[PDB]
């Protein structure tokens, strides 16, 4: 029979098996969600980028409620995966405006400061620790902080109700109804705070913008704001801890980045090739028959694309399982593909830099705490494939 989703992950922080079984034998593959619904997933890099870049292939119609279930947020508001055309080019470019190169420069010493005292933290702690309660979700929380002009304990309440927004089958058909409206309230009286007072931050500019502009609705900017607290607290973080957990795993790529720190950019490229932080993108609906690589999709079918899969194709990387920070070229699709590929990848590119950077020439000599066989997932049933803790020791 057809095999289930999610899959297996006998190793947390690497792709489940099942994706290179289907990438070596069926390019369109169908399967079953946990809602019973069959879906077809694209497992081929350059498969995967026709699909994000075909039209055909919606996200509003992934968000109509006919459509099958698969992230409970996609369906419940007119979230940037949950629109196309105009209306989706129109929201895209009020947060790129909002996510300007005037704005990254900024940005450089509020994220170094950020780093700097989540290190600070590390350092005055007795090893071993979880890298992931001190560091990294620290720094992913008071990251959303600077860009929503809020506290970060308010972040920390948001990243509560974000795993039942994201969940495919881990959370209560009941509980996640309620951390969803608890969700809708916080961001909506954020917004509602800054339209009041805006201040010095992304969500300002972009509330402001729009209110001149008059282009997005109340209700649309707030699906674009929860689109980006979902899409910005967890993949960080996710994609931080699982990228150093294979850093300590493969010890010899951690000390490349302590031999030289100007190869830290070029690392990070490989980083986040290497570790994604789902295992499939968000549900496409096809429209139309299409014919993808072969096989027939008529209109209506549920589509899936992995850039997990895509980015270890053997047919675009050479030994695509190896991770190799020094790999150059290297021609990935990890901050996606298409109109919905992701906003914030010049942003995270310079925070990842960032911090690994900083970590590592602080800390050239970390290390996991306990084995590599050890770690887990933090939720098999969420959409993220983070981790459940990352414990590290250093010498002291
Ligand atoms: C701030 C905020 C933010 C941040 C930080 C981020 C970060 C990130 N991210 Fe992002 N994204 C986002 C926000 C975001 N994000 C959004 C909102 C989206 C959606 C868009 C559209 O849809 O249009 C995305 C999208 C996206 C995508 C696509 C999906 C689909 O298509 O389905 C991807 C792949 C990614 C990745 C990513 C990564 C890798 C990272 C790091 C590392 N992203």
């Amino acid at each position: 029979s057809i095999p289930t989703f999610p899959f297996d992950r006998p190793v947390p922080t690497e792709p489940s098996p099942m994706l290179s079984e289907l990438r070596n034998s069926c390019p369109v593959a169908p399967i079953e969600l946990p809602s019973g619904h069959t879906a077809w997933l694209v497992t081929r890099f350059d498969d995967v980028k026709g699909v994000l870049s075909d039209k055909r292939f919606s996200c509003r119609a992934a968000a109509h409620p006919s459509s099958p279930p698969f992230v409970p947020f996609v369906q419940l508001c007119p979230s940037l995966l949950s629109i196309d055309g105009p209306q989706h080019t129109a929201a895209r470019r009020l947060l790129a405006q909002g996510l300007n190169p005037g704005f990254i420069a900024r940005m450089r010493p509020v994220v170094q400061q950020i780093v700097d005292n989540a290190l600070d933290d590390l350092a005055a702690a007795e090893p071993p620790v979880d890298f992931q309660e001190i560091v990294s979700v620290p720094i992913g929380e008071q990251l959303m902080a600077k860009l929503l002009g809020v506290e970060p304990k308010t972040v920390h309440e948001l990243a509560a109700h974000v795993d039942a927004a994201m969940s495919v089958c881990e959370i209560g058909d009941e509980e996640v109804s309620r951390r969803w409206s608890a969700l809708c309230t916080m961001v909506i009286d954020i917004l509602h705070r800054k339209l009041a007072e805006p201040g010095d931050d992304l969500l300002s500019t972009i509330a402001q913008a729009n209110r001149q502009q008059s282009t997005m609705t109340d209700e649309q900017v707030v699906g674009m704001l929860l689109t980006v607290v979902i899409g910005g607290v967890d993949t960080p973080i996710a994609v931080i801890t699982n990228g150093l957990a294979s850093l300590l795993h493969h010890r010899d790529q951690y000390e490349r980045l302590v031999e030289d720190p100007g190869r830290v950019a070029r690392a990070v490229e490989e980083i986040v090739r290497f570790n994604p932080a789902t295992e499939i993108e968000h549900l496409r609906v096809v429209t139309e028959d299409v014919v993808i690589a072969g096989t027939a999709l008529s209109a209506g079918s549920p589509a899936f694309t992995s850039i997990t899969s895509a980015n270890r194709d053997s047919d675009q990387f050479l030994d695509p399982d190896e991770f190799d920070v020094e790999r150059n070229p290297n021609e990935h699709i990890a901050f996606g593909y298409g109109p919905h590929a992701c906003p914030a990848s010049a942003y995270s590119r310079m925070c990842l830099t960032t911090f690994f950077t900083s970590l590592t020439q602080r800390f050239p000599q970390l290390q996991l705490a306990r084995p590599f066989e050890d770690l887990e997932r933090r939720g098999k049933g969420l959409h993220s494939v983070g981790i459940k803790e990352l414990l590290v020791t250093w010498p002291t």
